[PDB]
């Protein structure tokens, strides 16, 4: 009877947004069981009752999902990094992109605190952000002089989830969408933006050492012409990644972070 996105879950009641319209609903069939329980971000078919209430009959197949917090069908993961306080880190950024792609997410890169970054440092970060744009990511570098609402409404349509450490500047964006002014979705013009971040932790537990190269997008792309179909680009001969490194089309820090994570993600915790 109606199709929409779950924007709130409160003690087994699922609020479903239907183009602005809100419905408090409960699951039936499979969706009453824990192994099929609805999550915020689910697209659902529900039966309308009592004007603004309803029963969820179908939860559509999840295109993607985070477990902590539990949220499904993210259209863009915005990785939020400070330029300073703390200092921008390609080591932390590469790790967040690996996690992002391991969850099958679209990712883009947002650097904050430009207005208090030394201008010489701004040029070094700008050159780093160029390397990520050559890999295929959209990047922005913003400060207090920038319109945070204009920025969010230029983002691709659908569900945006901000992921990054506390203090990087997620709330400064999110407060523009808080009606009051465990995960809830807030409306924006072309979709939603999420209450919570996506990660930071031992979201490495599910990753096989063999998958790490798939989530370095330029290694994955250049590995197409390595001799070996599963070349790890470490000791293998005829390696196209090590060649592209040599002639300067893969950045050394990217290769070095791949190597550290390949060596680390193997290890017992
Ligand atoms: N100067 C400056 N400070 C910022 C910027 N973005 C965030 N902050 C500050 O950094 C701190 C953390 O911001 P907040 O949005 O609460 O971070 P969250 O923990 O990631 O949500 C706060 O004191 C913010 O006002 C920025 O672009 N420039
Ligand atoms: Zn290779």
């Amino acid at each position: 009877m109606k199709t929409g996105r779950i924007v709130k879950s409160i003690s087994g009641v699922y609020q479903v947004d239907v183009n602005g319209e809100r419905f408090n609903t409960k699951p039936r069939g499979l969706f009453r069981k824990k192994k099929f329980s609805p999550v915020v971000g689910d697209i659902v078919e529900f039966e309308v009752q009592n004007i603004n209430e309803g029963y969820i009959h179908q939860v559509f197949e999840r295109e993607n999902e985070l477990k902590r917090p539990p949220v499904s069908n993210i259209d863009t993961l915005v990785i939020v990094m400070s330029a300073v306080e703390p200092n921008f880190s390609t080591q932390l950024l590469d790790r967040f992109l690996v996690i992002a792609h391991s969850y099958q997410l679209n990712a883009r890169i947002l650097v904050t605190k430009k207005d208090k970054t030394p201008i010489e440092k701004q040029f070094e970060i700008n050159e780093l952000l160029k390397i990520y744009e050559n890999i295929g990511y959209e990047t922005e570098f913003i400060g207090n002089d920038d319109d945070r609402k204009k920025i969010v409404e230029a983002w691709p349509a659908g569900l945006i989830v901000l992921s990054g450490q506390s203090g990087v500047g997620k709330s400064t964006f999110l407060n523009h969408y808080r009606p009051e002014l465990h995960v809830e979705l807030f409306e924006r013009q072309n979709g939603y933006i999420a209450d919570t971040p996506g990660f930071s932790a031992l979201d490495f537990d599910h990753i096989d050492k063999d998958e790490i190269k798939d989530y370095f997008l330029e290694l994955n792309r250049y590995g197409e012409t390595c001799k070996f179909r599963n070349c790890n680009h470490i000791k293998e001969p005829n390696c196209n990644v090590k060649h592209q490194l040599e002639i300067g089309n893969i950045a050394q820090f990217r290769y070095d972070h791949y190597l550290q994570l390949f060596n680390e993600i193997s290890n017992r915790k």
